[PDB]
């Protein structure tokens, strides 16, 4: 299950490059590339990824924003692409493959707000996405959510499977080996880590005691469903995919399909370090266990 | 797992027979019959039907019909039963078996509105289940939904799984072989296909650029859960189990239990070709894969 | 996988303590201790339990109450603790471990009405659930439900699953042995039971024609999701969590996450046996089938 021409190849990460250029148009550029990552204690995983990082690196962008995006693929001999599931594009145009070593630009908008999975769309797709081409965009609803005034602080997590390395055989008939959280920044400061089994719990997310949180969560598989819960909380308000409109309140485990997400939003009301799992245990053993560490400052 | 009395059976497709009897009272005639479906190349199931397809005929009633339906089971040795979703029945009076060469007739209210199961309920189910013996009843709700005004076109598509030929060691413990879509036939020239891997990617539905597609899904398993995703788009719109009260807007990917049913509706914007999955990408690898082709003209 | 101290050990179960101590404030004193439960016909799991039960005793509190909880350990070796997921709490100071032969106390506000799980949340946490450390809490809404006046009988109905003994293999990578239901009482006179595959097929649950019935539901795991369903029935009302807001109507079957609970309610209009099940028909086949029983007059 190695490629010849990926032996050796660790490709360093490179940073997302966004900006504005129009108050409705943004320009984004990924690499798809090879990079070796520690998926859990000395397990090295040679991942298929944007920039280097899998899940790949957040993008934000506001609802009505259109999308110019840039894919340059740096693999030396797959072609990769990108499907951003915010979008309204015609996939057989759109999503198509840049060929090693080229570039490709590709534009649509992102007319709805939510927390949106983006993955590789290059045939098979499984395995593009089980070797770590998967990621989160979040769209900004333009009037915002109900109870934004309400949230003190936010993260994103993004939950996704590890498999035998690139093992289509697995891919499509095997339990994971590993199920696992990272966090992408939102702001300054903010944690951004890889899917693995230790980064959230050796290194928790922070916050202060009484606050509320909001999360900005995706499950992008490749496979698996999320039963994504906070220990010593119960969920006020649920987003169901971040649009404004799918509200629940008072759920102490949120469902989520193969690429779902969700904003939630918890009130910490004692200092302590509190789990974040997916419900499957089977899955949290494997993994997907993140911890959020609350103090009387916040830290 | 080869049953004597079905070796070189293969009996061939019947149609459904329906007809009004009232304004609030139709007959329905259904066959269970053993026939041999092509689920992937060159793999032939000889499945356990009703009326010779997989999953079976597609049954639309209107919200507060009372159906009176027939059974006529020409399995030489098996009998079979019906259980619609869609009805308020005693189990154990109107979902009883009806022998070999026997027919059976049951009476039951569809009051509920929505997109529903239907399977034999011969004991043990998973197996009746598992070897084909599953379809969709639509019952359309008496004042419409919200939406329908904006709805262009639309098609019914069915998600089944296929194990191993008649194991129930398999079905119960064993991951599905194949994951497959199938559509069936609401307006004259609409494809009418059986649950397999490719005819929905050859033959793809069709639509024409700008339009409002709604589609009604049903997951019927039997095991598995379903995260649906049309490539390109967003839902709008969806009704869980097509009830119009259960509305989301704005979704990326439905979740759908076993057995779990929804309209949805979305927008294709672009020329192009449109997969349609479920984003359990081993399953959308297994099979689970159709196609949306969309022209300046629909065809 | 068996634990020395643990052979020949059967604690005979202890009844739950519960007392009402102030307008919002209940005592809840419970076991944790190893018990033989018979979980399919011939086959004895040595269950980790609360109270000798497995899933645990039902517990049911009004919003706005605060539990004092107390766990006594009479397991002589292993450690075990408690997590509510009705309760705001710190996990690190409140859900912590009670040393075998040892009394802990802890205390925190229920403020959220719904259907909860509980279960041990002592390391590895997938091994005490596994091991049968699960159950439900019930917090009453202070409002009631909008259906309230409707209801004519209710139960609760638990989904749990056993895997081979003790076997952190199994409760990782393994599929589930037998998946089971079992019914704790709300009032005199209804049943009490454990996860098995058979009393509640035996021993149905009771109900007269024409009744609404109203169930409190959670899928307790450790590791499947549910695809909750009464045959010959639609659920009128569903409730989410049990919150009153999370409201869906005329659902054929609720999709349940791994914790996840609901409060539904459906119709019997006919006399028979009705199966509950979950539609994941694997998991009904090895044991996941409840009956209720509809009588001309209750019984
Ligand atoms: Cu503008
Ligand atoms: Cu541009
Ligand atoms: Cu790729
Ligand atoms: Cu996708
Ligand atoms: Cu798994
Ligand atoms: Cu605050
Ligand atoms: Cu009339
Ligand atoms: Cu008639
Ligand atoms: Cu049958
Ligand atoms: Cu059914
Ligand atoms: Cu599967
Ligand atoms: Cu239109
Ligand atoms: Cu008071
Ligand atoms: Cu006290
Ligand atoms: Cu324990
Ligand atoms: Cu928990
Ligand atoms: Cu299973
Ligand atoms: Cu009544
Ligand atoms: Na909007
Ligand atoms: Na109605
Ligand atoms: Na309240």
């Amino acid at each position: 299950n190695v490629i010849a021409a990926h032996k050796g190849v660790n490709q360093a990460p490179v940073p997302l490059k966004m900006e504005r250029v129009g108050p409705h148009d943004v320009h984004i550029e990924m690499t798809a590339q090879i990079t070796d990552i520690e998926i859990d204690k000395g397990k090295i995983y040679k991942a298929w990824t944007f920039n280097g990082q899998a899940p790949g690196p957040l993008v934000v962008v506001n609802e009505g924003d259109t999308i110019h995006f840039t894919l340059k693929n740096m693999d030396p001999v797959v072609p990769h692409s990108m499907d951003f599931h915010a979008v309204h594009a015609s996939p057989s145009k759109d999503f198509i493959d840049v060929m090693p070593n080229k570039s490709g630009t590709f534009t649509y908008p992102a007319n709805k707000p939510g927390v949106f999975m983006y993955h590789c769309g290059t045939k098979p797709v499984l395995q593009h996405i089980a070797n770590g081409m998967h990621g989160v965009i979040i769209v900004k609803p333009k009037n915002g959510y109900p109870t934004d005034k309400e949230v003190d602080r936010e993260y994103v997590l993004i939950q996704n499977e590890w498999y035998k390395y690139n093992d289509m055989n697995d891919f499509q008939n095997g339990v994971p080996s590993y199920v696992v959280f990272s966090s992408k920044a939102l702001k300054p400061g903010d944690p951004n880590t890889n899917g693995d089994t230790f980064t959230l719990k050796e290194k928790p997310l922070l916050a202060k005691v009484g606050e509320k949180i909001r999360l900005y969560i995706n499950n992008v598989g490749p496979n698996e469903v999320s039963s994504f819960h906070v220990v010593g909380t119960v969920f006020d308000d649920v987003y169901l995919d971040g649009n404004p409109n799918n509200h629940l309140q008072g759920m102490q485990t949120v469902m989520l399909p193969a690429s779902g997400g969700a904003v939630v939003e918890f009130t910490v009301t004692r200092p302590g370090t509190y789990p974040i799992v997916t419900h499957q245990f089977n899955h949290a053993q494997k993994g997907a266990v993140a911890m959020l560490k609350v103090t009387e400052t916040g830290e």
